[PDB]
């Protein structure tokens, strides 16, 4: 029921992420001469959370006050000397409450395989590609995939040359 | 049902960021002599949040009173001194209060990836651009995209042949 | 639904500074040797702030007061002196209270992007601008924009030949 | 009843993570050279979790405090010294909630078994892969099919003639 809506919602994230990176791949590699496929790991998980933050007090410069008791007492008779402080203070503090729902169907990590073929020239050898061409597109690849490193993202880009 | 229309708004979004990139990178390049796609992280999480600010009043200089008693006492007999100093005070204090409803679909973190093609001259031969050509042209797509750093936005242009 | 109207109030907005900027940019520039598009990150937020502000009273000049008990005894026998100074003040204080709910739909930050043509004399050979001219259309655009440094607006003019 | 509704979303995974794995299989390998098969352990265990995170107050430096009380008594007649130091403070505290509730139907060790055929050449010789070959299938399989640590995922892929 719900499991086969959360399924197709995946297949249709990992098909559009696969429809993104074959519309730039083609351009340059040519139609037919790339593949890609994408596996999406999705958050089904409904997660409520609420924030409490205090701002810190502790220095007298940002301490707000509302009322202040100072008692000071000083019997000099070091000899019989007698000191006595007595200090109350009441404080108001910055409060930030923060209430967040995350969204159901988020992208936890993706990882994506993409194959590419060689290059058959006029004569028909199938000649490989090179490192820079092959940087370019683990770049163009990892931009089109939405790569990031906190997500836990994996890119694998090979050559190799295509079955008849 | 909902995660259909969220996708439907990235996909709209994310269009309307290349045609914005198509239509600066056109004039210059030329029809079909570029091709760009955007990838958007978008944010479907409600969010509310209130925060409260007091401003410092440790300062006697800015401080608010609305009653205030200090009672001084010496009897001097350093001797048999007796200082008593019993100071209360009743502070009133600066107060904002914000209440924020962050909007839902908001955009992350966008990535973009480009590509430009060679320059084939009357003879035909694809002639590479030049330094400064691909620097307008990242400048341009950065502008088009709405680069920020805060975000963390990526961005990648490469030149390269575009295939038959 | 919602998401839809935000998208064609920004695309109305950006389209509304386009024309706004080709339209002092074509007298002198001429009818299509000047393209420019724009994007804009809007505020789609609601936000309600209420704000609280006391005039400080620690100076004795500007402080008003309603009631004051000043209690002043020196009993003389330095000596056996006893001074005794009880003080009782009730102030009242200035205050100024504002309620500010913010408009929705503001901009937050824009970025715009021109391109220009080159200058094409009588005998055909495109011939670049210089760089007066170029300063005269960055000031133009920066006016037509309306340019500010508070939201963190960018703005990149390049000079460049049309393609055919 | 449910069991068999588990079961056949079981066995959809399943199904789906082999055709992805197939997908980007088949272009370099060939259609019919190489087979794979995927079991899946699944989570149809309800879980409902609330987290309760406090920020540690002990430095004074980010305590945030509300109300303190400080009597200070220094009686010098070390001598007869007699010092006594009454604290009391009140604090408040940082604070979030987050509730949880996992989904029902996640993966949670994921292993896939994978044979390739080897390479009939134009004479009809079954010459095997190489290991670069083979390593370049492994990468091509993990990315596929999602692999992680975390779950504890196992892939196997071995090269061995097929039977008529």
């Amino acid at each position: 029921d719900l499991n086969d809506a959360q399924l197709k919602f995946a297949n249709d994230v990992e098909s559009r992420i696969q429809r993104r990176i074959e519309a730039i791949l083609s351009p340059i590699v040519g139609n037919g001469n790339v593949h890609a496929q994408v596996t999406a790991q999705l958050d089904f998980a409904n997660k409520e959370q609420t924030e409490e933050h205090y701002s810190p007090n502790g220095d007298a410069s940002k301490a707000t006050l509302r009322s202040r008791q100072l008692n000071i007492s000083e019997q000099v008779g070091a000899g019989p000397r007698s000191t006595q402080r007595n200090e109350t203070s009441n404080y108001e503090v910055d409060r930030t409450i923060r209430h967040t729902k995350m969204n159901v169907g988020d992208i936890e990590r993706l990882s994506v395989a993409v194959v590419v073929n060689y290059k058959t020239l006029a004569d028909g050898k199938p000649l490989p590609l090179t490192a820079d061409q092959m940087k370019q597109i683990e770049d163009l690849t990892r931009e089109a995939m939405g790569f990031s490193d906190k997500r836990g993202d994996t890119l694998n880009v090979v050559n190799s040359p295509f079955s008849a």
